[PDB]
């Protein structure tokens, strides 16, 4: 039972991050093909961003961006997750060939998401993000115990999914590192990863390039490490997550995490025989 490496393809970021004017399906498809060639088991396709100050787009535009990419990658037999909070977008992505729904709201953004998943009978990833104030969706709340509360709320989301008719075997949970959480919250959640794995629900970890790695690796004068300088740290997290029973890791740099997991595998089996 090896850890699943989930490589990220965001069609909007691929098309626009370096200044491009037009949506570029072919670039995103070639990106996904390259991540598969580098060892990804799952390609997570997204059309939106949730970070502060992102460009905001209609769900119709979100779907129009992801579905051509999903259609071409699915035609190559690739396993594809759709990274969306919007039920209508998830449904369109499933029509296009996605086989997993990755919901950073954990079903809380769209009351129709549970019904989409219950009907489609595909896996549903429920990420933890406590976001009571839509005017401040990233504000860090007061946790008495972030470890216990994340677990409680993820399992409550699992319960609501099952009540809606999703089969328990099809749920995945994700602690949502960095989403209304401090760096210290993240490290407590990661140290407690075995506890969350012990729920029996598959656990996905997404640490790749997140702000707490910029903080961890800050320069002597306080300047955080830029996102490109966070990849060694991200790959080490993939290894420690794998060692502690994570079902999957969500990463941008698939090659670096695959390299790291090959080291873990070669070390572990180094004295085996026969
Ligand atoms: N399940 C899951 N999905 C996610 N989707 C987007 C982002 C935002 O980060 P990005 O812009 O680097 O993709 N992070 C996660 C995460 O940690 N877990």
């Amino acid at each position: 039972t090896p850890v699943q490496v989930m490589g990220v393809v965001n069609v909007t970021q691929d098309s626009f991050s370096d200044g491009g004017k037009f949506i570029d399906t072919d670039r995103a498809v070639e990106h996904g093909l390259a991540l598969v060639a580098a060892g990804a088991q799952i390609i997570d396709v997204g059309g939106e961003s949730t970070r502060p100050g992102a460009t905001r787009i209609d769900p119709g535009v979100e779907a129009a961006r992801v579905t051509p990419v999903i259609r071409e990658l699915a035609a190559q037999g690739i396993t594809i997750s759709i990274d969306t909070m919007h039920a209508d977008v998830a449904r369109a992505a499933l029509e296009a060939g996605a086989h997993i729904v990755n919901d950073v709201s954990g079903g809380r953004a769209d009351p129709g998401m549970a019904g989409v998943l219950a009907e489609a009978k595909v896996p549903w990833i429920l990420m933890h993000w406590r976001s009571v104030d839509a005017d401040h969706p990233h504000r860090v709340p007061g946790y008495r115990d972030v470890v216990a509360e994340v677990r409680t709320e993820l399992l409550a989301a699992v319960d609501a999914a099952v009540t809606a008719g999703v089969e328990p075997e099809r749920l995945v949970i994700d602690p949502g590192l960095g989403f209304a959480k401090t760096a210290e919250h993240n490290w407590a959640l990661l140290h407690a990863l075995p506890d969350l794995v012990a729920t029996g629900v598959p656990v996905l970890v997404g640490a790749s390039r997140k702000r707490f790695l910029g903080t961890l690796l800050a320069a002597a004068d306080g300047t955080p490490r830029p996102p490109d300088g966070r990849e060694t740290a991200t790959a080490v997290i993939s290894v420690l997550a794998a060692m502690h029973g994570a079902w999957g890791v969500r990463v941008h740099d698939v090659q670096a995490s695959v390299d790291a997991l090959k080291v873990l595998g070669a070390w572990t089996s180094g004295e085996q025989i026969g």
